[PDB]
Formats: C-alpha cells, structure tokens, sequence
C-alpha cells in the first residue's frame, strides 16, 4: 500500500480550548441561550432571529414546537429560510432525546 505525505502550513493557534466544543443533552433545558447559538451553528446569524429569541424566551423545547408561520415571525421571513431551519431543528430531536445515541 501507500503510504506516506508531507506538507503543513504554519498554524494560528495553539491551546487546548476552542470557540466552538459542543452542547447540552437535554436540549429541553437550553432556554433562549443556547438556542441563540445552535443556529449560529446551522447558518443562522441574523440578529432579529436571535433577538426574537430572548423576547420570546424560545428554549431548546420550544425549537421543535415552532413552525413556518412562527419563524417567519421570528424575524426568518423568507420562503428559503424557514425551508432550512425547519428542517435544522428536526436534526436536533431526531437527535436528542432519541433511543440510538452517537458521539
């Protein structure tokens, strides 16, 4: 077989902590939080979509709660983007809080 490869550009940083590690489990507990960053996750960063956020006290619960017609008053008034972050949160449930687990 083959095998061998050199090759690598100098790096920025070096420590052992990152931006970006992971989330909690029970998402039921995110509260307006951790919501304000899991779709800064998917995409998502505009402001009136987090601002709604904490208005409205959305939690990780409520996120699979929340459709077309929610969003769109969240501040995600666009036929492109409601088409994604519905279909974002359903990555989530589908994960959490589900029989089959995986790192």
């Amino acid at each position: 077989g083959s095998s061998g490869s050199s090759g690598s550009n100098t790096p920025s940083a070096e420590a052992d902590w990152s931006p970006g590690l992971e989330l909690h489990p029970d998402y039921k507990t995110w509260g307006p939080e951790q919501v304000c960053s899991f779709l800064r996750r998917g995409g998502f960063e505009e402001p009136v979509l987090l601002k709604n956020i904490r208005e409205n006290e959305i939690t990780g619960a409520l996120l699979p709660c929340l459709d077309e017609s929610r969003f769109e008053n969240l501040g995600v008034s666009s036929l492109g983007e409601r088409k994604k972050l519905l279909s974002y949160i359903q990555r989530l449930v589908q994960i959490h809080v589900d029989t089959m687990k995986v790192i």
